[PDB]
């Protein structure tokens, strides 16, 4: 058995949906990310209210790709006034640090049975950017991602 993920109560988990394979590569290389304005606000609130008592996990997926591509932990609050144009589009403003802890393609077919009661019970694989995942579903997603071969 693996009871690792079932045994934790302080952590928050968000879906990250990116249009750009370049931005994913840049994020892995430099351990930084930037969301939209309302996305950044959502993640910043979650990070600051955690007060380092548990992780904020980010489950990354490229829009239309059919799979998740990895997992990162958020590692700073959002700095909203930073260099413009570092991402594939110049519409994203700011920067926060992440730490990629898992880089692996996980097909949507391995996760589409997990549904989000906070998103009309839609499959977790039909989420939009910065969709939050209830902890009990997040544990199941993390276990499937960690065990996929
Ligand atoms: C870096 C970045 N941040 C985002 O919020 N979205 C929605 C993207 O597509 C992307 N490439």
């Amino acid at each position: 058995e693996n009871l690792y993920f079932q045994h934790m109560k302080h952590g928050r988990v968000f879906i990250i949906k990116s249009y750009s394979e370049d931005d994913i590569h840049r994020s892995i290389k430099y351990n930084i990310w930037c969301s939209t304005e309302h996305g950044n606000k959502r993640l910043d609130a979650a990070y600051r209210s955690m007060n380092g008592k548990g992780p904020v996990y980010l489950l990354f997926s490229v829009n239309g790709s059919g799979h998740f591509c990895g997992v990162a932990e958020m590692k700073s609050a959002v700095d909203y006034n930073t260099c413009a144009g570092v991402w594939s589009q110049d519409k994203w403003k700011g920067r926060f640090d992440v730490r990629w802890i898992f880089v692996k393609d996980v097909p949507n077919s391995q996760l589409r049975h997990i549904r989000l009661e906070n998103n009309e019970n839609k499959p977790v694989t039909n989420s939009r950017d910065t969709q939050e995942v209830p902890l009990e579903k997040a544990k199941q997603v993390l276990k499937i991602i960690a065990s996929y071969k």
